[PDB]
C-alpha cells in the first residue's frame, strides 16, 4: 500500500544525520542560528518535492540576559559583604553563543531578604506555609524544587503570596536517575546545570502584547507593562551544588514530612532565615531584558487532488534553548524525514486527497508564540477547513514504550496504524509496536487495549485544540512510568541536551526514533489520503462518560452542600446520555454512506470534521478568553496536565475555603449547565435532521 | 421557471384572509392567545406540505403589568394632594385581555421630584442640560420624546444622568402626520394613545438571565438582579393629551433652539420645576413584575434533495403588543402565503438543493428573545451551515415604495429579482418592482441603482447577522422620507394597529404586501435553489471602500492628534485594497468552475457561505460579547440603526472630552488594528492556495 511506502521509506539513519546536522549550534529563538535552521529546513522541502515552503514572520516579545549585566544570587552577612555568589558540553568548547541559564520573562530586581523553602511553590504548599503554618511570605526570598506544576504557575504562586523574589532548582529528587552517572559518562544532570524555560503565565495566549491577533508589523501591541502573563518579580534557575549551599543552614521549623524532603545532603528545613552559620540574607539579581524580535515559522504544503479545502496539518518547533537534541530537535529530524518519504511517494506520481500544511515553528520556548501567532493569523480558514494538528516535539523522551496523547476521535486510527509499525524494542523483532506498547502500558480502563493520555498542553497543538478546537494528537518515546519516577528526564532543557546523549544513552540504532516518525506519518497520511475521515465519534461518547462519573465523583465529599446550594449533576448525565445516542445513531449512518456520491461523502466528512469544533466555547473559560475546549482545556495548577471539564472542576476547587458558599456553588451550577449545553449542541450536530 | 410559479402563486386577497384571521383578538408574548396562533401556524405548514412543523419552547424573563397594582403617573401640590393623575379600537369593545400601557422590564418605583424635560434624553441632550447648562439631573423625574434612539437608550442615558425615573410620549412633531387625521378617522396617532415597547439595553444578548446559552429547563440563570440590561429606574410611557398637562408649567430655561420644540401647544421650558400652577412635584408609581414565562417558535423544514445540510432560514415574530395588524402581523400573514406557494411547488414534485428552515418567533416585543435563544441552542449547526436569514417582520410600514436593508453580498441578487416581480405601485401597471423603487428610491452612490440600506438591529436578523455572520436580509413597503419626516409610523406599538387600519389607510388591495411576500419568497427561493449561491463579494470590496473612506473622514478633525498619537489608517486601508484583489481574483476563478463537478461546486459554494463568517470576532467588541460583526455591529446610541467599523466608530466618539487622551487614542488604535486584521483574513478565506 502507499502507507507501507511512506513507512518503509523512513530510515532511522537518515534521522541521526539530520538530528547531527541540525544539533552542532544553539538555535534559541530569535537568534541569527535558528533563521539558518529556518532556511536549511525550507530548501530542503523544496528539495523534498513540496508544492510551497516559506518562512512566515512575526515581530514577538521575547526575553534574553543582559550579556553586560549578568543575572546572579548572593548570599550577604550583616555587614553587606557578600560571602557567595553564583556563577560547555565536551566537544563544545569553541561554541560561542551558549546563553546563560536564565528564566524568560523574570521581571528585573535586586530583592534582598530572608529565604524560605517552599517545596514546588505549588497552591498547596503555600496554602500549608500560610494557613497552617502561619508563615508571612511577605516580603522574602523564596526557593523551589522544579517539578509537579509548570514553573510559570510557581512564580504565579509565589507572587500571591507576596514574595519578593523566587530562585528555582533541579532537586535529584526529582531530576537524578537512581545509578546512573552524570553527563558525560551517563545520561543524569551534573549539579552544576541549570533548567532553562519561560515564566510566563499566558493561559493559551500566544505573544504577550498581542493577545487575540497575530503580530504584525502594523498589529497595535499592548504596553509591555501590561504584557499578557508577565510576572512581577524576579525568577531565576540555579543547579543542585549552589541550591545545597543556599539550603543548608536554612533554620526555622523542620520538613514537615518526607514529601518536602529532596535529596541533598542538607536537612530541608523550612525558614525563614539561617541558623548556625556569615550568612545572614539572600539577595537576587536579575536584569533580562524583554525586546520585540522578529521570528520565523517555515510553513509548507501538499495541496490535496480532491478536497485541496481541507487541511492535516503536521507542526512541530525548532528553536531550543541550547542544542535541543531532545527537545525539539529530534522532532525536527523525524519531521524532515517524514517530509522526505511524502516527497518520495510523489515523485511515483501520488498526491494526498485532502491538502498537507507541514510547519516548523519558531518560538515555542516563549510560550508556543510562532504556532500560536500562525493559528490567530489563519484562523478563519483553519477553523473551517483542518481534520487534524499532528505534533512534532521531541520524539525521544526515554526509550521504553510509547506515549500517545491525543483526542479520542483519534484512537481507533492510533491502535490501527500502530499495529502495522515495527516494534523498535529489543525482544520485540517480529512483532508491531502495538503489541510492545499493549504489553508495557496496557489501559486503566480496558486491559486488551494500550493507554491513550487526554491532551492538555504545553506543546504547539495546544492553540489548535484549545482554542480552535482541531482534533489534536501526539506521540513520542517515553521512559517507564512504574519504575521511572523523575520528572522529565534528568537534562531538559539544560546545556546537556547534545547529540552524544541521545546517541549514546537513549536511542543509539536510532529504531526508536524511527518508529516515532513511522507513527506521526502514518497518522498524517491516513487523516489526508482515507476518503472518510478515519475518527470514532462512539469512542469520545465513551470518554465523556467516564469525565461525568469522574468530576460527578470528586462531588461526593460535598454532598450535603450539593443538596443545600440545589446543585446537581443531571443535566450533564443527560447530555452524556443523548450524545452516546447520537454517536452510535452517526455511525449506523455513516456505514451507509454511497461512496460514490460526493456529495453525500463531503457532508459525513464535515460533521466528522466539526464535532472537535462544537466543544469550543467563544466565551472561553473565567478569566481565560483563549481556552475555549469546555471538555479538555487545561490544569490551572499545571499547564503541561490536561484536566476534564475544567469549568467545572476549577468552580469546585477548595471550595470549602471561598469565602461566599452561596456565590461558590453558583459558579459551579453555572459550569454544569454550560458543560450539558455543549455536549448536547456537539450530539445535535450529529443528527440527521 | 419555478421562480415565476412560487411568486406569481402568492395572492393578495390570500395576504389579507391571513391578516384578519391572525388579528381578531391581541397576541402578547407569553399569554394563552400567542400560544394558540403558534398552533394555528403550525396546523397550516402541515397542511401546506412542509417536512416538519414543531413547537420548540424557552423559558424567558417577561415583564407584564400588575393587574392589582395599575401604574400611573401623577402631579401633587405642596400639601401632597394629588392634582392630576393619568387613567379599546371601534369594533374591538369586547376585547377583555388588551395589555395596559407600559414599559416592559422597568424597575419597580414611586420616585417624587421636579420635572425636566430632556427633549429626546439622547447623549448630547444631557451633555447639554449638564455641560452647558449646569443642570443637575439627580435626582429629578425626566420627561423625553419618543424618537430618534430606541427607548432603552433613553432610559439608560437618564439613568447616568442621575434621573430616579423617566416618562416617555410620543409628540405629535414625531408621530402625527400632517394632514390626517386620527384613528378612526385616519391613521394618525390620537392623543389618549401610548406606545409600548421594551426598555432593556441588552446589546443581543437574549433572554436577560441566560446570556450566551440556551434558556432551557435545567439551564443556569443569573439572579434577577443581575438580569442583563435591566433598567434601575421607573419607565413609562403615556400619550400627548397627557404630556401637555405634565409639560405645560414648566419653568427655568425657555427651548434652547426649535431642535427641542415640538408640537403640543406648550412652551417646551426645561425646568427643573414649574412656574405659574398646584402644580409642585411630579410622581411616578410602576409596578409591572418581571417573571420567568414560557414561550414557542414554531420551527418548520423543507429538506433539501443535494444539499439538506445548508440552510436558507425564511424567519418571523409573531407576537404582538395587542392587535399588531402592521407589527409584525403583515408579516406573519406574508409568511404564511410563502410557506403556502412552496407548498404548492411541492405538490407538483419540485424539492429544493438545499434546506429551508421557517421559524415564526416568539417574544421579539421583548429583546429578540425567540430568534436570539433559538441561535443560541443551534449555534454549532447554524455557523457551519446557513447560506443566508430572511426577515419577515412586518411588511407594510408606509405605501410608497420598497426599502431593503441587507448585507452586501445581497445587493445583485435584490436587484436581479425585483426585476422579476410587478409593481404595485399606481401608475407602474406595466413595470417592475425594480423600476418603481428605482424611480422612487435612487442610491447616492450610483444614480442607476437603487438604494439599499445597512443592516443594524431591532428585529429578529441580528443574532444571526451580528453575533453568528450569517449573510441577511430584510424588505418592506415604506414612506416618502424625503416627505415624510415622522418616525415609524403614528400608531406604532399602540391598541391602534388594526386589521381596519391596514385595509382602509395603507393598501386596500393588499398588492403592496403581496410584491413584499414576492420578493421574500423569491429571495429564499434564489439562495436554496441555485447550484451556485448567489452572492457578490465583489460588491462587499465596494462597501468596505466607502467605509474606509467614511471613517477616516470623521477623523479628519482630530488630525492634529492622529500625528501626535501616532495613529494612521494606513492598515485599514491596505486590508481593503487586499480584499478588494481577492474578491475580483475569487469573481475572476468562479465563472471558470465546473459546474459538473460537485466537490468543485461545494468548495466554492463553501467560500461564498463563510464569508460573512470572517468578519464575526469572537472576543465581541468592548463591554459587548454578543456584538461581533466588525464591519456592521451596531449604534451605541441607536439600537435600530446600523453603524460601519463600529469599534473604530466607538473610539472615537466624543473623543475630545474624555480624561486621558493618550489612552484614548490607544483604543482608537487598537479598533483599527482589528478592523485591518479581520479584512485582511476576510480577504484570507477567498484565495485558491
Ligand atoms: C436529552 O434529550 C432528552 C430527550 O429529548 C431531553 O429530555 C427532556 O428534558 C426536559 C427537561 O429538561 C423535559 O421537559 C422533557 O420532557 C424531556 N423529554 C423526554 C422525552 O425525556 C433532555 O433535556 C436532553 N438533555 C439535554 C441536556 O438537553
Ligand atoms: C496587504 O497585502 C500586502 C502584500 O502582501 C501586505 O504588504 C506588506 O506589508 C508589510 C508591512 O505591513 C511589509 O513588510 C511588506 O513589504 C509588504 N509587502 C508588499 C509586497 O507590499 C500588507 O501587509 C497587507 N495588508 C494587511 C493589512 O495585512
Ligand atoms: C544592560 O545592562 C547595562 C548595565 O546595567 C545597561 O547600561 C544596559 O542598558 C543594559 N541593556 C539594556 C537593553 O537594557
Ligand atoms: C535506554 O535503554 C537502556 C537499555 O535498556 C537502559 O539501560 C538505559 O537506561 C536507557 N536510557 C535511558 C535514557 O533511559
Ligand atoms: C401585585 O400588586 C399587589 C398590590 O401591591 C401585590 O400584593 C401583589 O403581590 C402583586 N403581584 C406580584 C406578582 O407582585
Ligand atoms: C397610502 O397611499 C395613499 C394614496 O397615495 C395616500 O393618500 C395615503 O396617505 C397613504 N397612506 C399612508 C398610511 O401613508
Ligand atoms: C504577612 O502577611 C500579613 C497579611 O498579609 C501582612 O499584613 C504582613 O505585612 C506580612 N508580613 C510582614 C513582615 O510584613
Ligand atoms: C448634581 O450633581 C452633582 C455632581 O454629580 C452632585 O454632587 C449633586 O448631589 C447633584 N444634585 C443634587 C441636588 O443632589
Ligand atoms: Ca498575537
Ligand atoms: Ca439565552
Ligand atoms: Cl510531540
Ligand atoms: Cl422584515
Ligand atoms: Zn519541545
Ligand atoms: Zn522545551
Ligand atoms: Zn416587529
Ligand atoms: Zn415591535
Amino acid at each position: 500500500s502507499i502507507r507501507w511506502k511512506l513507512v518503509s521509506e523512513m530510515k532511522a539513519e537518515n534521522i541521526k544525520s539530520f538530528l547531527r546536522s541540525f544539533t552542532k549550534l544553539p538555535h534559541l529563538a530569535g537568534t541569527e542560528q535558528n533563521f539558518l535552521l529556518a532556511k536549511k529546513i525550507q530548501t530542503q522541502w523544496k528539495k523534498f518535492g513540496l508544492d510551497s515552503a516559506k518562512l512566515v514572520h512575526y515581530d514577538v516579545l521575547l526575553s534574553y540576559p543582559n550579556e553586560t549585566n549578568a543575572n546572579y544570587i548572593s548570599i550577604v552577612d550583616e555587614h553587606e559583604t557578600e560571602i557567595f555568589k553564583t556563577s560547555p558540553p565536551d566537544g563544545y568548547e569553541n561554541v560561542t553563543n551558549i546563553v546563560p541559564p536564565y528564566n524568560a520573562f523574570s521581571a528585573q530586581g535586586m530583592p534582598e531578604g530572608d529565604l524560605v523553602y517552599v517545596n514546588y511553590a505549588r497552591t498547596e504548599d503555600f496554602f500549608k506555609l500560610e494557613r497552617e503554618m502561619g508563615i508571612n511570605c511577605t516580603g522574602k526570598i523564596v526557593i523551589a524544587r522544579y517539578g509537579k506544576i509548570f514553573r510559570g504557575n510557581k512564580v504565579k504562586n509565589a507572587m500571591l503570596a507576596g514574595a519578593i523574589g523566587i530562585i528555582l532548582y533541579s532537586d535529584p529528587a526529582d531530576y537524578f536517575a537512581p545509578e546512573v552517572q552524570p553527563y558525560p559518562k551517563g545520561w543524569n544532570l551534573p549539579g552544576t546545570a541549570a533548567q532553562r524555560g519561560n515564566v510566563l503565565n499566558l493561559n493559551g495566549a500566544g505573544d504577550p502584547l498581542t493577545p487575540g491577533y497575530p503580530a504584525k508589523e502594523y498589529t497595535f501591541r499592548l504596553d509591555v507593562e501590561e504584557g499578557v502573563g508577565i510576572p512581577r518579580i524576579p525568577v531565576h534557575p540555579i543547579g543542585y551544588n549552589d541550591a545545597e549551599i543556599l539550603l543548608r543552614y536554612l533554620g526555622g521549623i523542620a520538613p514537615p514530612d518526607k514529601s518536602w524532603k529532596g535529596a541533598l545532603n542538607v536537612s530541608y528545613s523550612i525558614g525563614p532565615g539561617f541558623t548556625g552559620s556569615s550568612f545572614r540574607k539572600v539577595r537576587m539579581h536579575v536584569y533580562n531584558i524583554n525586546k520585540i524580535t522578529r521570528i520565523y515559522n517555515v510553513v509548507g504544503t501538499i495541496r490535496g487532488s480532491v478536497e485541496p479545502d481541507r487541511y492535516v496539518i503536521l507542526g512541530g518547533h525548532r528553536d531550543s534553548w541550547v542544542f535541543g537534541a531532545i527537545d525539539p530537535t529530534s522532532g525536527v529530524a523525524v519531521l524532515q524525514e517524514i517530509a522526505r518519504s511524502f516527497g518520495k511517494l510523489m515523485s511515483k506520481g501520488w498526491r494526498p486527497r485532502r491538502t498537507i500544511i507541514f510547519a516548523s515553528w519558531d518560538a515555542e520556548e516563549f510560550g508556543l508564540l510562532g504556532s500560536t501567532e500562525w493559528a490567530e493569523e489563519n484562523v478563519k480558514i483553519l477553523q473551517e477547513r483542518s481534520i487534524a494538528y499532528i505534533n512534532s516535539d521531541s520524539s525521544i523522551e526515554g526509550n521504553y514504550t510509547l506515549r500517545v496523547d491525543c483526542t479520542p476521535l483519534l484512537y481507533q486510527l492510533v491502535y490501527k496504524l500502530t499495529k502495522e509499525i515495527p516494534s523498535p524494542d529489543d525482544g520485540f523483532e517480529s512483532k508491531s509496536l502495538y503489541e510492545s506498547w499493549l504489553e508495557k502500558d496496557p489501559s486503566p480502563e480496558n486491559k486488551n487495549l494500550p493507554r491513550i493520555n487526554k491532551l492538555g498542553s504545553g506543546s504547539d497543538f495546544e492553540a489548535y485544540f484549545q482554542r480552535l478546537g482541531i482534533a489534536s494528537g501526539r506521540a513520542r518515546y517515553t521512559k517507564n512510568k512504574k519504575t521511572d519516577k523523575y520528572s522529565s528526564y534528568p537534562v531538559y532543557h539544560t546545556i546537556y541536551e547534545t547529540f552524544e546523549l541521545v546517541e549514546k544513552f537513549y536511542d543509539p540504532t536510532f529504531k526508536k526514533q524511527l518508529s516515532v516518525a513511522q507513527l506521526r506519518g502514518a497518522l498524517v497520511y491516513e487523516l489526508v489520503d482515507s476518503k472518510i475521515i478515519p475518527f470514532n465519534i462512539q469512542d469520545y461518547a465513551e470518554a465523556l462518560k467516564n469525565y461525568a462519573a469522574s468530576i460527578y465523583n470528586l462531588s461526593k465529599k460535598h454532598d450535603q452542600q450539593l443538596t443545600d446550594h440545589g446543585v446537581s449533576f443531571d443535566s450533564l448525565f443527560s447530555a452524556v446520555k443523548n450524545f452516546s445516542e447520537a454517536a452510535s445513531d452517526f455511525h449506523k449512518r455513516l456505514i451507509q454512506v454511497d461512496l460514490n456520491n460526493p456529495i453525500a461523502v463531503r457532508m459525513m466528512n464535515d460533521q466528522l470534521m466539526l464535532l472537535e469544533r462544537a466543544f469550543i466555547d467563544p466565551l472561553g473559560l473565567p478569566g481565560k478568553l483563549f481556552y475555549r475546549h469546555i471538555i479538555f482545556a487545561p490544569s490551572s495548577h499545571n499547564k503541561y496536565a490536561g484536566e476534564s471539564f475544567p469549568g467545572i472542576y476549577d468552580a469546585i476547587f477548595d471550595i470549602e475555603n471561598k469565602a461566599n458558599s452561596r456565590l461558590a456553588w453558583k459558579e459551579v451550577k453555572k459550569h454544569i449547565s454550560i458543560a450539558a449545553f455543549t455536549i448536547q449542541a456537539a450530539a445535535g450536530t450529529l443528527k440527521e435532521v
